[PDB]
């Protein structure tokens, strides 16, 4: 309940609506799976932030319905030649001409990185934590230092807000 209020109070309403929709399409109640709700919001926000700090360098795939995501991915592949992924990535980088998978973890960045790399094949991976750590494919961080730094500050602030409201301990030990 406190976690549900936190989410509504600290994410802009478009992120909340997107996260909510996603969950109840797949039979998940955001009032029950409150840690999941908050993680979905958090990840979505990072994806939007990462896109925004780009002229139009990044195409946003996360946050669309699957029809549109797959329409976007299909369209990108036919006009670039880049191999088509098996899972929907998060962004396309039109400068580096590669898909990006964004991860946001409350565990060690190397652990989650492995877990994503294993789950994927030419998709660039960029992991962020709530501690100001990141790990990215070939240590290529894609973004400039200021953009990365704004993302990390936002993540650390979510963490501390949660901790203000005694939600961090639950959120940290849970898993999306
Ligand atoms: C489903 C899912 O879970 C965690 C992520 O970081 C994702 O990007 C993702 C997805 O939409 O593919
Ligand atoms: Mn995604
Ligand atoms: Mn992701």
């Amino acid at each position: 309940m406190a976690m549900e209020d936190f989410v509504r109070q600290c994410f802009n309403p478009m992120i909340v609506e997107l996260a909510e929709k996603a969950m109840k399409e797949y039979g998940e109640d955001p009032k029950i799976e409150t840690n999941k709700f908050a993680a979905i919001c958090t990840h979505l926000e990072v994806c939007f932030m990462y896109s925004d700090f780009g002229k139009h360098r990044f195409e946003i795939i996360e946050g669309r319905d699957r029809i549109m995501a797959w329409t976007v991915v299909n369209s990108i592949c036919n006009t670039t030649g880049v191999e088509k992924p098996k899972f929907l990535p998060d962004l396309y980088d039109y400068k580096e001409n590669r898909f990006i998978e964004i991860g946001v973890t409350r565990r060690e960045v190397h652990i989650y990185y492995l877990e994503k790399a294993n789950k994927i094949e030419k998709t660039h991976i960029h992991i962020f934590s709530f501690t100001g750590e990141e790990m990215a494919t070939k240590a290529d961080y894609t973004l400039d230092e200021e953009s990365r730094a704004r993302i990390k500050t936002r993540l650390f602030t979510i963490r501390q807000e949660m901790a203000s409201r005694s939600l961090w301990d639950s959120f940290r030990q849970s898993e999306r």
